[PDB]
């Protein structure tokens, strides 16, 4: 990167103002998980982005899942799943592990890394100082609502704490754990609560990272992939795409038609997609709007 | 308990007043452990005592250990002990058990717990917002120094972002793991990290929760429990003493030296023993001061 | 106190903390009066109560009268009286007098006592700072409304600035006396007054100290007193009961009425009797909400 | 006052210019005594002049005192007077009667005086909020050290406390007495405590009113009459003077010794002396600088 | 003013007191120009004037023209002007011209003669901290609206942050100068501004200095001269005026009515006129009030 | 730009991680002149990087000269200049010539044009709220120290003053001209001015905007250049270098020996030379460090 002149660095750097007024002072909330969570070179450039956000008076708050982590545990911890469609039910043992894992692993990995560059990072889930409650959650197999167990929608956010939180520096890791009305822990979708977050915290964008270029209108063909799209029209897309595309693009739905500005669907195999989303026109990845 | 006249009532609570005055405003710092966190209905008592402290205007820390359960966790995975002395060799992956176990199970019972009576409890390690770190540390076998891997002992301790968080009327619960200088997080015994956070707080008491009635001199004759000990008399008994009554003495002895005003080891198998310690003259337990 | 068991001591205090989550940050105005205020240990344990409230994060806010003891000051100065009914006039002489013994002597009494606890009580009357006035009030002789001189009823209070002197950490002690909107000072019924106080400062509960076991419905019938009664019922009881109960009853009505959640009359007689209304449910007196 | 040209009214305003910037800010205590406080009209201006501080951004702190009204209210009550040399002895007796009149009467009178400016006055003693302590103070009669009973000096000053006061907007009125370390509450003389007070608070100015042109270095002679001396000379002039002049020298000296820039001893008999003294250079009085 | 007695220097003084209350912690806007500026003695007066407000807890704010250096600098670069009625047209270079010598001459003049008294004064424009912006204004040459350039009136002002300057206890300085919605700078009529900005602060009063004696409603009538008149009946007198005193009349009418509860036209020829006006009843000028 | 790959610029701007880190929350003072201000491109780059770091939450404060726009206006007024030395002096006309033109001209261009980002810049002269005062300064002609009338170095900077007003979001836009001790206004040279202001601000950095690739130890040699120097190093050359690069070393060792960390010579000449020299590692100029 030292072969490239000096006076393309500076209009790289340039052309990141627009977008550094438009964020200052204001909330991000990112989903991460998937491959830029595996790999230990993506991790270490999304762990430095969370700190250049942090180091610019952005306001970035972390949501993340594990949902492997938690299979693998399980496996080997030889507790025996039951399964109703293709969904585990997650009784008080399995939720216990989710808990362990997601809050005592994989949220540490996390905290650990961004605070390399600093004392940034909090660990914290709805249970902490009661910042946020779950409600539990149902789901369709075929045609039938049934019982997964512990499983649930986040409820209320505690909005006044949370911002508390993010305005005395630091940056929220969320493990999406948290207790219904009765002080019985339920564990979320990491992706829908990333959307109530953003929708709780007023975030300016909500970012989805995941393994794709973008949003195909028309997957596989190659030139379906969009750029923007409005919740309109992003809607009635929904029933035609594939199974895993389905909760990031709720999420976007309802985060945005919640107020949130907008939200994005980006690349987490690229190395500092976030950088490249936020500070840069040429990213990849699919911008979210009302409409 | 209501065939008891409600004059009688009266005085107990009246009785509590000096030491309401001695604590206001205060921070104490609670070691948790033993059999009051086994069994339900100690586990329930002490999260309520907590809850008392923060509605009296109380700034209680809780510091907790669980050595038992990391040994069953280990067990389960199967994960096979090398052994130094009588000391378990903490290798990267048996941190990584006793951080999950530790953070991801343990604290948060006792932050649900306490958090049945209000948004009090957070919990946090170390690594959360850099707030104390470790340094790595090695035990005296027969009569070597030897490596007994990822344990250590707390080093320096964020003191004002400590009191930040509980002015904000938060009742950090702390699981004792830390990041040395390098960023490689150790596993620290729960007794030692107590004192040193008790010391760094500036802490009025710290309480240390054992399964005895207090300290015997001369155990086990009867007669030799004392209910107060200088410190200068205490460090000279230290090598006459039972194997697991020394880590609770020595973190009494560096808390004190160190100017917390006193400790306490009080009895965790009596219900509510925080509130009898406290507020009650007629207690159990013994009083560490400094001479 | 001593030869009760530790483990029944603990219970007692433990139960206090339903009522310590409800009071913790909340205003409690307590009309102070009758032999509460003569007998000197009954006057040392108000004040200690007084002082554990502080002690607890709880905002006490005293009311007091001292009707009896203007009689023996204006006997012992030779000042006549004139009566209509049985209503001492208030002359601007008689006021002075009021004005002198009721700030000047048993206010400052409350005052040195609950300071034997600390920094605390201040001394007020609604001349100082404006902090509240008084509009001039006729009582009915016989059947007619008539003038008996320069007494009132609470008209404004200032609000904002009582607050301010509570979250200071001060113990407001208030005197009875306020002028009207031309600077003329008159003399409040302190039962009244403490019913505005606690309106006004949007208090948690009133507390009325009396020389009752509590309110009964058929006095003298012992088996017609009444634990808790709804401000519908108490206020078709109202033209039933003893001359003296009336006031306290008023008062009850109009601060529960005015959104006062609970108003309560107390046994002044009784030792600590603030403690054992507040922290105990097995008090002597009688609750009243709305209905 | 209005046949004079407003060309001179403007050049009177504009020259306090140089005495506003003194005391903007500033803390100026005023021992309020003598004819300034029994005649009406000099009586509703010293009212009006704190009043006028207060509305400069100024923070004038107010002491009074009040000998011949605690005289006439024991001779009114019939209480016997013990005498050694010219002192009655403060016994219990007279002391409840002596706070009684001070802060129960004279303070009060002042307090509804300014406040009818605007909501300005607070009147304390040194019992409130532990504002102040107390001493007990001997009297030399003839050449020996008596017990005249409950007097004093005072002792030490809240001097936090009393300034988060002014800085509230208020104008503390102080009546001189206050508990010593037993609780034990005692009598101070004005003058000294106006000086103690001015020394603990760092004001700008002490303010004595005397009813007197000025001091009188060789009295009568009317021509020994000074405008400004320092405290080196006038020491030595002490023990000449008359012998009620001397508790006002001795406050000037040691409030202007105890580091306060400038006192005065001015006109009482004077109507708005205070702002003549403060705003004008042609006033009369006699200003103490340290030398 | 040394041989005028003291006791009428008193009077005058506290007759200020009700002018000392009314303005206390208000805002006052005072435009300032014509004589009062020319002069060096009435210059200095009119600093001294502004530092005595901010000395006696008021905010003043100070509005300056500066119409004749504009016209000397233009002649003295040579610039030759265009004139449509008797308007100058603002091209780009003219609006160079008046932005310097009002921002960079009359404004300095102005701040370092009030800042001989203190770090009071601070120099604006709408351009600083985009404080105000300008909307661009024709003007009405015989019976048609004409583009004469750069001449704007204020448009919008950003109350908020002029309120958080003059807390500060600083004294803007403003040269009427802002950008329009392009970032384009008009040059504003400095009587216009004025008005402008009180109505946009709150302010108390606005001050309005002129070479006048006051408004006559039949001039040249001596005793057509008013001294206090509603906007109903100042707004038909509009018409009939001279030329001069229409700008004058305009800002009154304008401030008054949009919620500025007096404004003022008094003479700039008198010293210390503000003081005068301000803190005095027998001023010269007239009052506008609506009605 | 667009034809460069998007993974290329993410790295650019991860690079930039470090130093945001390194600047975040804290001052850089920015020595503005020469080509960077004629030029209209990198004008408007200047003044969108100094957005630039104000929107990162950096303190940016720009101090600026002007000596050519000053001679061109003597000229235009026909000013004729008196020359001692190669220098001009400054008459009190040439003052109020050089100040009109740099607060007036110079310094308003630069206040538009940052605040074409946003409401950050402000413009200000030591006049303005005695931000800081001037001592006048002679010069050496030959071997004789001469008068050169009202030209000076900065003498006292009130640097609480100047922290409050960038803590508020604001740029400083400084024009270097200051009352001395008497109110008497100086000019002062814009590079040392920046030195000192840098100084007293305890700044991390001061820029120095020159029109050279950097200093050359031996120029004209191509290889003399060197891209860091210790202040011992370089105070030794500095009676060698050229006559105009001899003030901003001048600047450079008295910041850098003051206590700022390390002060730069950059290229003004390159289009956002800031943001290269800040962000970058491969950008031009010298550094310097204390050695
Ligand atoms: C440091 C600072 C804040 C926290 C925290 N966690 C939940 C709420 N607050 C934890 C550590
Ligand atoms: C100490 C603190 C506050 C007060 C007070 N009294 C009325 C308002 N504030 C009096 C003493
Ligand atoms: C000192 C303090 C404040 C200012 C200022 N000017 C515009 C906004 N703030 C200028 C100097």
């Amino acid at each position: 990167i030292e072969a490239l002149p000096t006076h393309i660095k500076a209009q790289v750097l340039a052309e990141a103002l627009p977008w550094l007024k438009q964020l200052h002072g204001k909330v991000v909330v990112v989903k991460y998980g998937g491959n830029a969570m595996t790999d230990d070179t993506l991790r270490r450039a999304f762990a430095a982005d969370m700190a250049f956000l942090r180091n610019c008076g952005i306001h970035p708050v972390v949501v993340h899942g594990g949902g492997p982590q938690i299979t693998a545990m399980l496996r080997r911890l030889g507790i025996e799943g039951d399964f109703k469609g293709g969904f585990r039910v997650t009784t008080p043992e399995v939720l216990d592990v989710a808990r362990m894992v997601l809050f005592g692993q994989v949220g540490r990995e996390l905290v650990n890394l961004i605070n390399a560059h600093g004392p940034y990072a909090v660990g914290i889930t709805g249970e902490d100082a009661q910042l946020f409650t779950a409600v539990r959650r149902s789901v369709t197999v075929d045609g039938v609502a049934t019982d997964i167990g512990l499983v649930g929608d986040v409820d209320q956010v505690n909005t006044a704490a949370m911002l508390d939180l993010v305005a005395a520096g630091r940056i929220p890791v969320v493990s999406t754990l948290a207790p219904d009305a009765d002080g019985v822990v339920h564990n979320i979708n990491a992706d829908t609560a990333a959307a109530a977050v953003a929708e709780a915290l007023g975030a300016e964008k909500l970012l989805m990272l995941t393994d794709i270029d973008g949003l195909y209108t028309r997957w596989p063909d190659r030139d379906s992939l969009v750029s923007e799209i409005d919740t309109g029209t992003l809607a009635q897309l929904l029933p035609t795409l594939e199974s895993g595309m389905v909760p990031k693009v709720e999420a976007c739905l309802r985060a945005v038609i919640g107020g949130v500005p907008s939200a994005h669907i980006i690349d987490g195999r690229v190395t500092h997609c976030v950088l490249v989303e936020l500070f840069t026109d040429a990213g990849t990845g699919t911008k979210v709007v009302r409409g």
